[PDB]
């Protein structure tokens, strides 16, 4: 949804282009640290 509009993910993290949102990020790290997981595998 947000991936594409000044959203984009690496391997371990996220980040997000300046005035955009980091609820992306959050929620992709929130995801990583229940799972296990990386940020750049979770899409948002």
């Amino acid at each position: 949804k947000y991936y594409g509009n000044g959203v984009t993910c690496g391997k371990h993290s996220c980040s997000v282009d300046w005035g955009k949102a980091t609820t992306c990020i959050i929620n992709n790290g929130a995801l990583a640290w229940a799972t296990g997981g990386h940020q750049g595998n979770h899409k948002c």
